Formats: structure tokens, sequence, C-alpha cells
């Protein structure tokens, strides 16, 4: 085939990234986080009770209006270090962009207040494979590569940052190849550590030129699900060290006059630094010395077998476009635009 | 004088413990948690934008409604743990109990959905001193105080576990049907501050940190107990607790045979078993289960300070009282 596909997202904050899809005949449409960390795809079921306000908020899939939709029922819990959501397997045609799969997805009807009552997506399609799919049920990717419509197995990601201008686009995933309008020049590729994870070796994150962190190597995952970056609590507790931060409840902080001046942040990937500046990882919401302003990054313990391991979220894609190449199990990586 | 007035508590999901107070004529309800780490009431205010969330799913405060309400309108900024609420004050008849009392609050015009789309409660009513209170104004416990009608100026709290009374505060004194034996007294370090000296954390027979002296904010509001995140890595290290996103946790099945937690406070020992700090949803190995303890690092001049909250008190029925300026823990039941 010869399909490349695009789904429009939208921008919530910086922080929330989804797009449409459509789920049944006729099409039920759900707000979606397209998630490279994960691999099942779920949406919230009208079977989910209302005692669970995050079930009250956001859209339900009801099977019943379905004519496609296929009975399973058959228990699912994925249990993310975040919160735990379940419910039970389903099956029904699922449209995301102009392509249409059969797809068996989480019917989920529980969903706890943390962190849901804080998403503005209702659901999520998970983008990696089928290796951490929960109950081996099939990725949604995996469904559609064996369509042999695409032009190449591979995805991309443009995250935007969020504009005033209701005619800017919050970012853009494209099914099949990527897109040039997004990106500048060519892209650097990184092998895989393994088939299974979106996830590649580091071999240092410097703190202005000074290679600090990681100096002896470490992992990256490359998860379009993190809003952040993330990084291990010892790698973090030093590299905000570095940064002079203060820890919160929730963030790190500077002053936000601190801001610009704070040293760049580089991430030693296949041999090259992956620079964010201070303008690309500080929230900075006003520049006044009484003000303290949060910084894109925090302390996420991923646990084995996955972890311990960077996660290179939201505020790095939005500097990288990344492209995640499922035929020859490599990531891409160009200056976004 | 002889009254004293109790508020029934809901109690959602051993996290959040909320009565209900009545402001206006006729009274409006809130949910309120009962704070006394913060000394200013405010409720959301029906001049909240409803692009806060956080406005659309609480109960709004619309002054228009109300025949006692008194406008005043100074800009109000309170800072908790979470953040910032901003609104402005307003005056009204506010309803505790039995008990009535004008009082002046914030209806607050910002809610950020962080944190409050996570609360089922609507707004705060502070128990803490003047010293705390934001923009200098009486808190609600001293307008009572003034009354002159309260048999004792105390009140208590009593948490239950999710019996079926929710939890309970009393104004005025203390409810038998809800401790057993005595209370222990201490005295608190200075007025303006529910906060007590505490002379070591032990876990089993060993103590661990604390040795020489620390601060305990006894603290209503807090959910867990909490510690700076200094003692807590500590802390979690001797538990073998492993730190996540959002909480510490064991494998459910080591639960049961975790060491005992002590408090040393007043010269006794408060210990906290592992059944009183484990939320034990399961006990199974494949699982993991939540620690009601978390680091949160309190601003001086109150803290670095431990926070004694809903986890500890659960265990100790607690007694503030400003007539004696201490504190008392007795057995709840
Ligand atoms: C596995 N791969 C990383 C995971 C993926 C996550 C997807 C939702 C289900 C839970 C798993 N993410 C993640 O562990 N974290 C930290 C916790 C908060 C997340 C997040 O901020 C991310 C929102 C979606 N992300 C983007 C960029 O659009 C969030 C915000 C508010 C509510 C909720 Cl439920 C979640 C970001
Ligand atoms: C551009 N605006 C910036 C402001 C700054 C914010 C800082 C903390 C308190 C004050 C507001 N707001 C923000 O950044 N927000 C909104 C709320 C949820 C955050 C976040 O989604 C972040 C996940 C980060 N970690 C990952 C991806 O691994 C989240 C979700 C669920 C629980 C918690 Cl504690 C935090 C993301
Ligand atoms: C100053 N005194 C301690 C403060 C008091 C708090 C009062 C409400 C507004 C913010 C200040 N609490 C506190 O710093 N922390 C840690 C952060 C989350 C809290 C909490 O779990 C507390 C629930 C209220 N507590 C009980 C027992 O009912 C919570 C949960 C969901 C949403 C929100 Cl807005 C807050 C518990
Ligand atoms: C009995 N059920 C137990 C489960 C355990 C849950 C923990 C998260 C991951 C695993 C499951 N649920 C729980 O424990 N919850 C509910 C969500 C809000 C928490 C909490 O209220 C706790 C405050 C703690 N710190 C204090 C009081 O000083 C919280 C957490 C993050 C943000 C905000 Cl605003 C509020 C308290
Ligand atoms: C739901 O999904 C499960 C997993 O695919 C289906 O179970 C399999 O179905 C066939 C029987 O028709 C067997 O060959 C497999 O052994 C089954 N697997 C397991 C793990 O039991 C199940 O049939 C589906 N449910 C429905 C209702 O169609
Ligand atoms: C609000 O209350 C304060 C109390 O200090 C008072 O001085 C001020 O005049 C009041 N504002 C109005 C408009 O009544």
């Amino acid at each position: 085939g010869n399909t490349t596909s695009s789904v429009i997202l939208t921008n919530y904050m910086d922080t929330q990234y989804y797009g449409e899809i459509g789920i049944g005949t006729p099409p039920q449409t759900f707000k979606v986080v397209f998630d490279t960390g994960s691999s099942n795809v779920w949406v919230p079921s009208s079977k989910c009770s209302r005692l669970y306000t995050a079930c009250v908020y956001h859209k339900l899939f009801d099977a019943s209006d379905s004519s496609s939709y296929k009975h399973n029922g058959t228990e699912l819990t994925l249990r993310y270090s975040t919160g735990t959501v379940s419910g039970f397997l389903s099956q029904d045609i699922i449209t995301v962009g102009g392509i249409t799969v059969t797809q068996m997805f989480g019917e989920v009807t529980e969903m706890p207040a943390l962190p849901f009552m804080l998403a503005e997506f209702d659901g999520v399609v998970g983008m990696g494979f089928i290796e951490q799919a929960i109950g081996r049920v099939t990725p949604i990717f995996d469904n559609i590569i064996s369509q042999g419509v695409l032009k190449e197995d591979v995805f991309s990601f443009y995250y935007n940052r969020d504009s005033e201008n209701s005619q800017s686009l919050g970012g853009q995933i494209v099914l099949g190849g990527s897109d040039p309008q997004h990106y500048e020049g060519n892209f650097h590729y990184i092998n895989l550590i393994k088939t299974g994870v979106w996830q590649i070796q580091m071999k240092g994150v410097s703190v202005g030129s000074s290679t600090l962190l990681c100096e002896d190597g470490c992992l990256a995952l490359v998860d379009t699900g993190a809003s952040y970056i993330s990084g291990s609590t010892s790698s973090i507790e030093k590299l905000m060290e570095a940064l002079g931060a203060k820890k919160r409840l929730f963030d790190y902080v500077v002053k936000c006059n601190e801001g610009p001046t704070l040293p760049d942040i580089s991430f030693h990937l296949g041999g090259k630094e992956y620079t964010l500046t201070s303008a690309d990882y500080v929230f900075q919401e006003s520049y006044s010395s009484k003000k303290l302003c949060t910084l894109a990054i925090h302390a996420m313990d991923i646990p084995p077998p996955t972890g311990p391991t960077w996660a290179l979220g939201a505020t790095f894609i939005r500097k990288f476009y990344t492209e995640f190449d499922r035929r020859n199990n490599r990531i891409g990586f160009a200056l976004a635009r």
C-alpha cells in the first residue's frame, strides 16, 4: 500500500496532546493520547459507574449502539504506576485518520480521580509493541501494519508549543511516514536496544558543557505519553541540584527571573547532543524574581524491566520531531518546526 | 456558657474528611475540610469562571442569593502545599453544627484542576490561629470563642476508617463515644501553631530519626502522615518501600510484617502498626500496597516539621485546646 495518514492533535497547555478516533458503527468519537509508552487501546465504558467522576466527565463507549461491536468480556487491568484502570475486553472497528481497523480494546469501568480527573482526553491508544500489551491483545499499529496499506511501517509525532491562535496546529501524528512541513533537514537514526519497547541507550546527560549525570551510560524511553522529561529520583536530584532548583509538592521550580540564565541540558543520543535550553524546559509564566517557575522535568522511577530509565516526553519531542520506525527497529529525530 | 456542637464528617476513601457548613440566608451548604494546618475560611464563588473545571464540579457561593451577605472585596491569595487559590473577601453568617457565627471568608474565583479536581469537598475552614491567617482575617474559631457560648474553648476530631460515621468534630469539647481511657496532654511549642515537640521517630525498637528533637504539626487537613523529604527517604529505606510518582509502596504480602513506627511525643510512644499505615487493599505478592505516609517539605517559619494527619488521627482521637494552648490524644474507638 501507499497510505500516509495524519491525525490532528489538540494541545492542552503543553502537557496533553490528544487526537480523535472513532469506534463503532456509526463511530462514537473519543479524544485519545497516542502513547508510545504503552500498548493497549482503551476508552471509558457506558458500564463505568458514575461513582467514578472520570466516567461522569469523559465520553463513554456504548457497545449496544454499535452494530459492528463484537462481545469479548475478558477482564483487563492496566496497572500504570500512576493509577490502575480496569474493565473488560471488547472488539469493534476503530477509525484513526482514514484508516479503519478491527481492534480489540478495553472498555474501562474503574477510573480513579487521580489522575483521570486531570485528563482532557477520554482514552489512550498505546503505540508500543505487543511485548508490553496487557493480556497479549494485538496493538492497533500491529493490526494497521497487517492491513498493508501504509507506505512505511513507521509513524511519527509533531508536538507544537501551545499558542493563542485558534489557527495554530497543536500537533500531529502521521501514520505511514513523516511530514516535512514539521521538521528541518534529515533524520538522525538511533537503534532500539531491543524490539518490544521504544527505548534507546543514552551516553550521557550534560548540564552546561559538563557530562555530569549518566556519565557511564543509561536508558531512554521516547515516550509520547510523558508530559515532562523524567529521570530516576537519584539522577533528577543531582540534575536539580546542578540547576539550583527547589522541589515542591508536584514540581521543581526556579525563581522566574533566574530561568533564562539556567544552563542548557543535553542528552547524548546515538553519538550526538540533543540540547534543550532553558527556553525549551522552563515554563516561564513571567520573569519575576518574586514568582517561581516550573521546570518541565521530574523524577519518575520506572520499575524493571523497562526501568530504571529516563523518558523523553513532550518537553523533548516539542524540539525534536520523532519518527518511530517498526520496520528497522529505530527512532529518527529531526529538528521540529 | 454551655454549648458544645458536633459536625458529622464524611470519610472519602480514608484521605478526605469533610462536613457541612451553611453560609447565608437561606443557608447555602458546602462540604468543607476542617484544617488545623491553616486559618482562612473559603468556598468557591459564583464569580468563578466556568473555565475552571473545579468551579463546575463544586458548589458555588452566590452572594446575591443571601439576605445576610455583606460585601467587602479585598483581594485574597492563599498559598497551600498544592499551590494557590485566589478570590476576594466577603462576610456572612456561617452555620457550623448548632453554632451560627458572622464570618469573613474567601470567595475563591481561581481553582486549578491540580489539585481541586481531586477534592470531594468544596472549600476549607481553617482551624489554625490568627497568626497564620492570610490578610489578617479573624479565624472562625476565634469568632466562636468571642461568643461566650462554648462549654470549653476546645475542639476535637474523630476520624473513622472507611462502624458508619465517617468522623466527627466536636466544637467545645470531646466525645467519649469515640475514644477510650484518658487524654495525654502536650504543650504547644508556641501559640500561633498547632505544633508540638517530638523527640524521636522509631521503626520497631530502633530510633532512626529526630534523635535530638524535631517538630510535629498536628494537622487534620493532612491525608497522610508527612515528614521532610530526607526523613521520609530514611524511613522508607528502613521499611523496604519503593517510591513511585505519587506514593511509596511495599508488596502487599510484605505489609503485615513491617515493623511498628513510633512517635515520641510528650514523653510517651505513639505507635502505629503496619495495619494502621499500610493500605492493605490486598495481601497478594503480585500487588503493591500504598503506605499512608509521604514527604512534604513544609516551609519556615512553620517547618521543617512532620505533619500528623489522618493516618495518625484515625488511631488517636485529638483534642485541640485553646484555653490551655495544648493538644490531647486519647486512643480512638
Ligand atoms: C507510559 N507512557 C507515559 C504515561 C502515559 C499515560 C497516558 C494516560 C494513562 C496513564 C499513562 N504518562 C505518564 O506516566 N505521565 C506521568 C503521569 C501523568 C501523565 C499525563 O501528564 C500525560 C497525559 C497524556 N500525555 C500527553 C503527552 O498528551 C497525565 C495528565 C493528566 C491526567 C492523566 Cl491520566 C495523565 C504523564
Ligand atoms: C504549562 N503548564 C505548566 C503548569 C505547571 C504545574 C506544576 C505543578 C503544580 C502547578 C501547575 N501545569 C502543568 O504542568 N500541569 C497541569 C497539572 C498536571 C501536570 C502533570 O500532568 C505533570 C506530569 C509530569 N510528569 C511526567 C510527564 O512524567 C501531572 C498530572 C498528574 C499529576 C501530577 Cl502531580 C502532575 C501538568
Ligand atoms: C495545611 N494543612 C494540610 C493541607 C490542607 C489542604 C486543605 C485543602 C486545600 C489544600 C490544603 N493538606 C495537604 O497539604 N495535603 C498534601 C496535599 C494534598 C492534600 C489532600 O489529600 C487533603 C485532603 C483534605 N484533608 C482531609 C483529611 O480531608 C487533598 C486531596 C485532594 C484535593 C486536595 Cl485540594 C487536597 C493533603
Ligand atoms: C485508600 N486509598 C489509597 C489510594 C492510594 C493511591 C495513591 C496514588 C497511587 C496509588 C493509589 N489513594 C490515595 O491515597 N489517595 C487518592 C488520590 C489523592 C491522594 C492524595 O490525597 C494523598 C496526599 C498525601 N500527602 C499528604 C496528605 O500530605 C493526593 C495525592 C496527589 C495529589 C493530591 Cl492533590 C492529593 C490520596
Ligand atoms: C476473548 O478473547 C479470548 C482470547 O483471545 C478468546 O479466547 C480464545 O478463543 C478460542 C476458543 O474459541 C481458543 O482457541 C483460545 O484457547 C481462547 N483463549 C483463551 C486464553 O481462553 C475468547 O474466545 C474471546 N471471547 C469471546 C467471547 O469470543
Ligand atoms: C474589608 O475589611 C477591612 C478590615 O480590615 C476594612 O478595613 C475594609 O474597609 C473592608 N472593605 C470594605 C469595602 O468594606
